[PDB]
């Protein structure tokens, strides 16, 4: 009974720490590609029972709703960490056993990814970090077994409310799980292994 939350900005105010490398619709356009892989793999996958995509934006929602995930409105610019809070709150109100929480970009998540996370034991803090290992790109919990601390150094946070509350943690570290692309580097990362995957899977 594990409820998915992907927090997403509105497209126009996406990834600005791109605006460097990418054009106002180069980032539209990453933005929204990465978010409907991000939505469609949890839609695809047999351990997600209900999709929560929490936004400000009608752009973003509409996608969305058309990707398969129901919509909760939140305010522009609170954050991952508020958004999530947000979500996880409505779901705690409503019943919800488990949550993950899962950021829209993440451009190589796959079904053998939310497997592993997911078969943390309900009574733990599962949590995936990203590559240099400071962040978090996903957590599964119970409703309301640490309070969040998405950006910035997250995974450090997270990591200490679970110590402070005596709760046991199962990390997951893998190649899908810890490219989120935020920064230029991310980007060239994120290209670099679509040429591995054409030359391995293709020539
Ligand atoms: N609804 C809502 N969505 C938002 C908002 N702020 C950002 N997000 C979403 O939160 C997700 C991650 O934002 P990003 O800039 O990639 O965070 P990042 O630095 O990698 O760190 C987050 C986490 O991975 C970590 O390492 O702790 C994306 O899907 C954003 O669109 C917002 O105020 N409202
Ligand atoms: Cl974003
Ligand atoms: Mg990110
Ligand atoms: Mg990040």
């Amino acid at each position: 009974g594990i409820w998915a939350v992907v927090p997403l900005k509105a497209p126009e105010c996406a990834k600005t720490r791109l605006a460097g490398v990418l054009s106002h619709a180069a980032r539209q356009a990453l933005f929204f590609s990465m978010a409907s892989h991000v939505i469609g793999t949890l839609r695809a996958s047999p351990r997600i029972a209900s999709l929560l995509v929490v936004t400000p934006s009608e752009s973003t929602a509409e996608m969305a709703r058309a990707a398969g995930a129901e919509i909760l409105w939140g305010p522009p610019d609170e954050g991952m960490a508020n958004a999530c809070s947000r979500a996880m709150a409505h779901i705690a109100a409503a019943g919800g056993e488990r949550v993950m929480f899962v950021p829209g970009d993440l451009p190589l998540l796959d079904e053998a990814a939310i497997d592993m996370l997911s078969r943390a034991p309900v009574d733990a803090i599962g949590m995936a970090p990203n590559r240099d290992g400071h962040g978090t790109n996903g957590l599964i919990c119970r409703p309301g077994a640490i309070p969040l601390f998405f950006s910035g150094p997250s995974f450090s946070a997270h990591q200490n409310a679970a110590r402070r509350a005596g709760i046991d943690v199962w990390v997951v570290r893998s190649r899908e799980w810890a490219l989120d692309v935020d920064l230029p580097a991310d980007l060239e990362e994120f290209e670099s292994s679509v040429r591995d995957a054409k030359r391995r899977v293709l020539c």
